C-alpha cells in the first residue's frame, strides 16, 4: 500500500510517482539564476506606476508573511504516513521545492528595496485563510481525515494565491517586471506538478481505503473548493480597493479562479460546479498549460 | 528561539548558516540523466574492464541498490519532525530530497550496465553487521539526549559508511575507466559532504542549546560510533579484497583512509581525533573530492 515501506527499489508500486518526480527534478531552478536587473530599472525609472507599485509591494508582503513554515503539510501530514519509497521521495521533492519559492520571494523583496513592515492590504485575506483552515480541523490521524487533508492541499497549491499570481503576471504580459514574472511562472509550473502528484495520490488513496469515500466526504471536498473561491474572491475585492490594473478587470479574475477551481475538482475525480468553459485570461494559458 | 520551534517570520534567521548551506546545496543540484554513461558501456563490453574489476563493480552496485531502500528515512522520521525551525527544516528537507537522486542514479547505473538482479552479493555480511549494529543501537530521537546521538550517528552514516566502496569505484576513473560511474560517485560525495557539514553544525548548535546532555558517557557513545564505523569499513575491505587486487590501491591504505576521514568527522562534531593520521593516505582521492 501507500503507507508501507518499500521492500526493494524496483519494481515500482506507483510508477507514476517516479515519473512525476523525475519530471519535477528536471524543472529544478534556483532564485539566484533569474535576471532581475531589468526589474530594478523598471522600478526606479517610472515605468511602474505608483498604483502598480502598491499592488506589487502589498502582494510580496503577503507572500513573505504567509506560509512561513515551508512544506508544513508535507512534513507533518503526508510524509510521516506515506512510507512507500517512490511516493515519499515525490513528496519530499515537492516539499524541498517550496523552499526555493520562499527564498525567491525574499530575494524579490530585497532586490526591489521593499521596506519591512508587518502591515499590508491583505491582512484580512491571511486571517480569513487561517480561519478557514481552523474550521476544517485537519486530522491526518484517521484514514478519512488524511484523505480530506490531501484534497485540501490540492486547493492550497492549485487555487490559493492564483488571483495574486495573475496580477503579478499582468506585468510580464506587457514586457514589464519580467524577472518577477519568471519567479511566478516557475512557481506555477512547480505547483502544477505538485497538484498533479497530490491529486493522483488522492485518487489512489481513495481506492486503497474505499470506505472513506462516503456521501459527506465528497460534499466536504466541494465545500473546500467553494471556500477556496470565496477566499480568492476576498483577495480580489481587497486588491481592487488599491486602484485599477491595466487590462485586467475584477470580474474576469473571479471567473478565472472559478475556472481553475473546476480543474482541481476534475483532477480529484469530482465534478465541475461553475462550468466556465474558457479561461477568460487567455494570455495566461501558456503559463497554466 | 530554538531548533525545535516554528519560525514566526522568515527573516531574520536564527541559523543563517543553514540557509547559506541550503543555497549552496541547491546550486549543486544534478540529475542522473545528465551524466554520459555511453563510454562506460563500451568500457564494460569491450574488455577494458577486467573480470575481477567487473566483480568489484557488480557486487558493490548490488550492495548499493539493496540497502538504504527507504530514502531519507532518518531525515523524514527522526530530524524533520522535531526540528521545526524553518531554515533548519528546509535544509534537512533539501538534503533528504537529494538522496532520492542518488538512489535513482545507482539504479540507472545498474540498468545501463545491464547488471542482472540476484539477491546474493559479496558484502552480505557487511550489510548484516551494519543492520545488526543499528538495530542493537536504540536510535531514540524522542529524548533530548538520544536526538543528539542520532545526529552524531547520521554524520558517520553519511560521512564514513560506504566510503571504502566509494574509493574503489573512484579508482577506475583514475585510469580513464568507468568515468560516468565516477561522476555519479563524485557528485554523490559532494552532496554527502554538504549533508555532513550541515548535520555536524546542527549537532554542535544542538549541544549548545541542550548543554546538559554533553557528559562523559555521551561522548563515549559517540567515540564508539566512530570506532564501529571504522570496524564496519574494515570488514567491507576484507571482503572486497577477497575478490582480487585493485591496480594502484592497497587494502591497508584504504583502511588508513577510512581512519583519516573518521577523524575528520569527529573534529566536525567538535570532538578529538583518535587515529591521528596526519596526511590523507589517498592523495588522488582527496583531489577529486576537491
Ligand atoms: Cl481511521
Amino acid at each position: 500500500s501507500l503507507t508501507t515501506f518499500s521492500k526493494t527499489y524496483k519494481p515500482f508500486n506507483y510508477p507514476w510517482a517516479v515519473d512525476l518526480t523525475v519530471k519535477h527534478e528536471k524543472a529544478h531552478w534556483i532564485e539566484d539564476e533569474i535576471d532581475l536587473s531589468e526589474d530594478v530599472t523598471d522600478w526606479k525609472n517610472g515605468k511602474i506606476t505608483k498604483v502598480e507599485k502598491e499592488y506589487i509591494t502589498n502582494i510580496l508582503r503577503l507572500f513573505t508573511q504567509s506560509d512561513v513554515a515551508v512544506g508544513q503539510n508535507y512534513y507533518d501530514q503526508f510524509i510521516p504516513l506515506f512510507k512507500n519509497n517512490e511516493v515519499r521521495n515525490m513528496l519530499g521533492s515537492f516539499a524541498a521545492r517550496e523552499g526555493i519559492h520562499q527564498r525567491a520571494y525574499a530575494l524579490l523583496n530585497d532586490t526591489l528595496g521593499l521596506p519591512d513592515s508587518e502591515y499590508h492590504a491583505f491582512l484580512e485575506y491571511k486571517a480569513m485563510t487561517d480561519k478557514i483552515d481552523f474550521m476544517m480541523d485537519a486530522d491526518p490521524t484517521t484514514r478519512r481525515g488524511l484523505g480530506l487533508c490531501l484534497a485540501k492541499t490540492v486547493f492550497n497549491e492549485g487555487v490559493a494565491l492564483f488571483a495574486s499570481f495573475a496580477m503579478l503576471l499582468n506585468f510580464q504580459r506587457f514586457g514589464k517586471m519580467k524577472g518577477m514574472g519568471k519567479v511566478v511562472e516557475w512557481s506555477i509550473r512547480d505547483e502544477s506538478m505538485h497538484v498533479e502528484g497530490n491529486a493522483a495520490l488522492f485518487r489512489i488513496y481513495c481506492q486503497e481505503n474505499p470506505y472513506i469515500v462516503d456521501n459527506q466526504f465528497k460534499k466536504e471536498i466541494y465545500l473546500m473548493a467553494s471556500k477556496a473561491v470565496e477566499l480568492e474572491d476576498k483577495f480580489i475585492e481587497l486588491a481592487y480597493e488599491l486602484g485599477t490594473i491595466e487590462g485586467l478587470k475584477a470580474d474576469e479574475v473571479k471567473q478565472y479562479i472559478r475556472h481553475i477551481t473546476d480543474r482541481r475538482l476534475n483532477q480529484l475525480g469530482l465534478k465541475e460546479i461553475y462550468n466556465i468553459e474558457k479561461n477568460p485570461l487567455t494570455w495566461l494559458e501558456w503559463i497554466l498549460n
